[PDB]
C-alpha cells in the first residue's frame, strides 16, 4: 500500500481555450482565454498585463501581444488580481521572457513568493512555479505607466491579498471607467470559526461594501462569467455583463446563505 | 483545440512504498521508502535529518521519527543532497512543522527557493512546494550537531549544487565513515554545449574524482539502487553495497558512453 | 564636491543601556536594555521571544537567556511588534545562532525581507539585516507553544504591519492578562495625502480603537516610556503603568494634534 | 557602560567623486566616480550596466544615462562583478526606479538578497539595500542584449561568486576585446583554514589563471587603481592600463606574500 501519487490541478477545457485579443476599450485587451480573463494594457510608454490565467497559458499571451504590436521588451508591468495558479500562473515564465515587474501587496507578495503553496484553504493542491513581487503596493495607491493611472483597491475574502484595480481609459474619446473586480466566491472555505483565518466573514462583508462603491461604468473579472461576460461571442460580450453593485449584491447573497448552511 | 492540462509528476509505486526505521549505524537511520532515501541521525542534542524525498512523504517521515522516540521539536536540521521534487520534496512542510533549519549551498539554496522550477534540464515539469535555505554553506564546510560534524563536498552534475555529506559514526563501538554521495546520473540531459550550463562536462568529470576520494567506509546514495542498496531485506541491505571507487567508476562509464551517443 | 558619505542609525545611550533579567510575571522577562523592550517567555516546551531591539544587542540577549537557564536551541519562536531597526535588529543574528523561527504578518514579513530598507517614510536610513518570516500570521490567529497561546492583534498604523500580541501568564498562581501593544506613533510621518501611503488615518483611527478593546491588566509597549515603564527601578518598573485606555487615548490626542498641525 | 553605537561603511571621498561619462569604446562608457567603476553598454535595444558602486551614488548614475540619452526605462539588465556594498550599493534603489532585471549567479544572488549581511570576512559592517537577481546565470553562459553578447566568467575568491564578464565592443569599427575582471583582493582576509571558507586558496589560485586566459583587448576593474586606470585625466585614462596576464600576476605576488606573512 504505496503513498498516493501527486494529483495535477486540471480545470475545464474552456478555461484553456485561446482566443484572438477581444477589445474592451481603446487601450484595454482581453488576451486571454474564453473563461479566464488576462487584460493587456497599451500605453503610449510601454504595456501593462492585469493576470496571466493559468501556467500553460504564457506562450499564448505572448502571441496576443505580438498580434498587438507589442514586443516583449515593451511589457513594462504585471498587476495580479490574486496570486492563485489560475491567475498569476505564468507570472514567473512572462518575468524571465518580457523584463516586466511585478506590482502586489504584501499579502500577495508572500502568497506568490511561495507559488501558491500552503494556501489558507486548499494547502498544496494547487502549486505553480513561484515569483517574486518587484514593487509592494499599499491600498489606494496609485500605479501610472505611460499616462494611465491604476489605482489598487483591497478587497480581501477569496485570498488575503485579493486586490480590485480601478482605471479610466477612452471609448472614441469618451472616457470609460474600467474597474477589474477580484472573484467574492469562497469555493469549499470554512467561513467560520477558521483558524488560519480568523477574521474572514469580517473581510468579505467589507470587502462586499468595496465592490459597490467601486468608481466603474464597465465591469471586468477574472472569471468573466461572475460579471456575465462572454468572451466567445466577442462583439457582444459586454452586453449582459453586471454592475458593481449587482456583482458584489449577489455574491453577498451566494455568501450568506453559504455561511448558513455551513452552521447547518 | 485548447491548451494541454498539466501533467503531475507521477514515479513508480516502490518510491512511495513505505518502510519501518532500517538501522544503517548506531546512530543513523533509513527511514524513507523503498525506492528513495532519508537519513535521520540521532545526537544527544538533537536529530539531522539528510533529504526527505517525495512531497507526499512529509507524513511517513514524522512517524518514523516518532517511533525512534524523536518528537517534531527534536528534528534541528535539514540537509540536502540535491534540491529535486523526489529528494527535497516534503522539506517545506518539515520546516513548518517541526521547528528545523535547512543548510545548503547557494545553488541549492536558490533551486530550493523556486520550489524546483526554471529546472536547467526539466523547466518546470518537477515543481514541488518551495523552501529557504537558513545557513549557506560552502564546500568542505563543517557542520555539528551533537557532537557528529558533517563535512560537505560540493559534486555538482546533477544539479548545479548537488552536494555530498561525510560523517563518522560508529557500530558498536567501533567508528564507521559513512558517505552519503548525492547521484551522478544525467537522465535525458544535454551533455554538450548546452547554453544553461556550459562547463556541464567539465562538473560531472571533476564530481567523478571528487566521490572517489571521499573519506568511505559505507556508502549510500538518494536512490539506493545506484549504490546496490536493497532496503526491503533489512538486515541484508548493505550486502552488495559498492564502494565509493565503484560508484564513480560505474558512473562515469555510463557517463561517457552517454556522452559518445549524444555526438552520433 | 563629493556625495555625502553613510550615516549610521545612532540612537540615545539609554537605549543601548544592559539590564538584567527584570521579571514581569511568572514566565515573562524583560532582558533587554532600560528604553529598549525585548520580552522572553519560559515555558516546559521552549521559550519565545518578543522583539529584540538593535542589531548590536544579539549578544545581550543570549546573555540572558543563559541566565534564565535557556540555551540558544531552546529559543523556539521570535514574535515582532514592528519590524523596524530598533525592534527586530538581531532577528538575522539570533536565527543563525539559535534555530528558532520568526512568525510575523506579511506587511512585517516584507519589511524584516529587506531590512527595513524602502521605508515608506524613513527610505533606507534605518537597514538592518535582513531575515526571514518562517511562518505567515494572520490577525486573530493563535500561536501556541507550550501550553501558552498567543493572540495576533493587528494595529496597523506605525508601520503597515504593527502588530500586538496577548497572551494569559500567571503571577502566583492567579492569571495576568498581558498585552504587548505596539507603538502608535508618527515620528514626522506625513500623515495625510501621502501617496505611499493613501489610508494612513484611517489605520491609525482604526489601531486606536484596537488597542482600547484588548483583553489588558497588564499592558507592555515596545519603547517603555509609552506606557509610563521604568525599567531602571526594576520592583517598582509597572508602577505607573498606563492601561490600554490611556496609552490609546494619548496617542489619538498626540496624533489628532499632529494632524492638525499638519494642516496649518 | 552602553553597548556601542553603529558605524557607518565610509570610504575614500575620491569613491564619491562624480564624474562626467568617459567613454571606453563605442557602446561602453564609465559613468560611476574617479575610483569607482560603473560601466554602461548602449545597444539599439537597450542599454546594459556593470555595477554601480555605493549606495548614495543611484542618483548620479541617471544622471550620466540622461546625458547619454539614455531614459530610465531604457536600462534592461544589471550585471555585477561582486555584491558588496561599494559596488552592488545602488542595486535594490535601480530596479526600483529603472524596470531593469539584474542577472548574477547563485554566490552572488544569495548574497545580494541579504544585503552583504553575514558576509564570510566582514560578518555585518558593510550593509545595503537588499536586491533580488531576476535571472541566475552559470560559468560560461552568454547573456546577449540588443545584440552584444555578454560571457560569465566564474572567478571565485574576493567573494564566492565574483564574476568577470568578457563582450566584444567596437573603436571605429575595429572590434577590441573588453574584459571587466573582479578584484583579485583579500584585505583581511585569513586565507588558511577558514572555517567559513576553506578552500579559499584554491579558488584564489584556479582564479588567477582564469584571468590569465580571459579573451582581453583592454582591460577594466571596479577599482580603477587595481588595473592602472586613471579616470581623471580623461582621454589618456587607459594610457598604463595593465594587461590580464599582468594583472592577475601581480594579484598573485601580493597574495602569495600575504599567505607566507600569515603563517608566520
Ligand atoms: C484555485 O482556483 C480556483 N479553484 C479551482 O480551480 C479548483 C481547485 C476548484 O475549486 O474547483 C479558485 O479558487 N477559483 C475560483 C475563483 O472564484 O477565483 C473559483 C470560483 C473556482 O476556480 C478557481
Ligand atoms: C527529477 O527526479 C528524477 N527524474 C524523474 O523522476 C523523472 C522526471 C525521470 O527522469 O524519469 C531525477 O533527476 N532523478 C534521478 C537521479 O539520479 O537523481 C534519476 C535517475 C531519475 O529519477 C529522479
Ligand atoms: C526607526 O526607529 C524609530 N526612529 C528612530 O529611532 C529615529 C530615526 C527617529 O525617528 O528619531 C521609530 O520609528 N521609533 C519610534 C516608535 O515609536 O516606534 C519612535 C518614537 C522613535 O524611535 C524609533
Ligand atoms: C567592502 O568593500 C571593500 N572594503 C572596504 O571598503 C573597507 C571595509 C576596507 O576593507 O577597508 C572591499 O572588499 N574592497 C576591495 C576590493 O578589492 O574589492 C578593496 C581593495 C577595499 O575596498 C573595498
Ligand atoms: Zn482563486
Ligand atoms: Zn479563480
Ligand atoms: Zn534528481
Ligand atoms: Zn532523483
Ligand atoms: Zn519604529
Ligand atoms: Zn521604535
Ligand atoms: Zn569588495
Ligand atoms: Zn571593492
Amino acid at each position: 500500500a504505496p503513498l498516493p501519487q501527486l494529483r495535477a490541478y486540471t480545470v475545464d477545457a474552456s478555461w484553456l481555450q485561446p482566443m484572438a485579443p477581444l477589445q474592451v476599450a481603446d487601450h484595454t485587451w482581453q488576451i486571454g482565454t474564453e473563461d479566464l480573463t488576462a487584460l493587456l494594457v497599451q500605453t503610449a510608454e510601454g504595456a501593462v498585463l492585469l493576470d496571466g490565467g493559468m501556467p500553460q497559458m504564457a506562450g499564448h499571451l505572448l502571441d496576443n501581444m505580438k498580434l498587438r504590436g507589442v514586443a516583449p521588451q515593451d511589457l513594462r508591468l504585471i498587476l495580479l488580481s490574486h496570486a492563485h495558479a489560475d491567475h498569476a500562473g505564468p507570472v514567473a515564465e512572462l518575468k524571465r521572457r518580457t523584463g516586466a515587474h511585478v506590482a502586489a501587496n504584501a499579502e500577495t507578495a508572500v502568497l506568490l513568493a511561495r507559488g501558491g503553496s500552503n494556501d489558507l484553504h486548499f494547502g498544496d493542491g494547487i502549486t505553480y512555479p513561484p515569483a517574486s513581487a518587484d514593487r509592494i503596493i499599499m491600498d489606494g495607491e496609485v500605479v501610472t505607466v505611460g499616462g494611465i493611472a491604476f489605482t489598487a483597491h483591497f478587497m480581501p475574502g477569496h485570498t488575503p491579498g485579493s486586490t480590485a484595480w480601478t482605471w479610466t481609459d477612452t471609448r472614441d474619446g469618451k472616457p470609460v471607467r474600467i474597474a477589474y473586480a477580484d472573484s467574492l466566491s469562497a469555493p469549499g472555505y470554512q467561513l467560520k470559526g477558521n483558524p488560519r483565518y480568523p477574521r474572514l466573514i469580517e473581510d468579505y462583508k467589507r470587502s462586499f461594501a468595496t465592490v459597490r462603491a467601486l468608481p466603474c461604468d464597465l465591469l471586468l473579472t477574472p472569471h468573466p462569467g461572475a460579471s456575465n461576460w462572454n468572451y466567445a461571442v466577442g462583439s457582444k460580450a459586454s452586453a449582459e455583463a453586471l454592475t458593481c453593485n449587482a456583482y458584489a449584491d449577489a455574491a453577498e447573497k451566494k455568501f450568506d446563505a453559504q455561511l448558513a448552511r455551513e452552521t447547518a
